[PDB]
RNA sequence: GACACCUGAUUC
DNA sequence: GAATCAGGGTC
């Protein structure tokens, strides 16, 4: 799966929940979502 | 299949997306809302 | 659907619904309650 | 079920 | 500020 963080410490797409969570855990109002394709993860990122 | 029943909020009723329901219950005192899988169940919550 | 343990409240004990638990702790000074997976854990909290 | 976070109620 | 509960991305 591809982890999209559109809002967090460090935005971008990540390949693991482990790295994804470092950006969003304890970060107020973090916006993230996992996807099956890189293309979708990136679309999410760019929607802000 | 996402139905958000707003029993207590800016506007009461059933909504199809969380963003919609959120705008009626966020920062609203004693807001009462719940998400259901079927429109029917959402109305019950709203009319009870 | 868990077990609501009320250590301090109008009536203490273990309740099965938030409503019943709520009726005992809401606006009760110094109310102490928590939900547990089992009844045993719950009655454990009631006696501390 | 758990974790994080948002909002609300109550209590301290 | 904190806790408990209620309603609403990830594991
Ligand atoms: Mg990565
Ligand atoms: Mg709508």
């Amino acid at each position: 799966m591809f982890y999209a963080v559109r809002r967090g410490r460090k935005t971008g797409v990540f390949l693991t929940w482990n790295e994804c969570r470092a950006q969003v855990d304890r970060f107020p109002a973090a916006r993230f979502k996992k996807f099956a394709t890189e293309d979708e993860a990136w679309a999410f990122v760019r929607k802000s």
